[PDB]
């Protein structure tokens, strides 16, 4: 249980990597891709 919900979207599948979601698990999926690095572009921060 969630103390407050305002607008909470109601979708079937939502990206782990941002806030996105989509109705199509593909759809999430192929959008999930973009979240993927090949090379270290930069250094590990945060
Ligand atoms: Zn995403």
């Amino acid at each position: 249980g969630s103390s407050g919900s305002s607008g909470a979207g109601v979708n079937p599948y939502k990206c782990s990597q941002c806030e996105k979601s989509f109705s199509g698990k593909l759809r999430l999926l192929v959008h999930q891709r973009m979240h993927t690095r090949e090379k270290p572009s930069g250094p590990s921060s945060g």
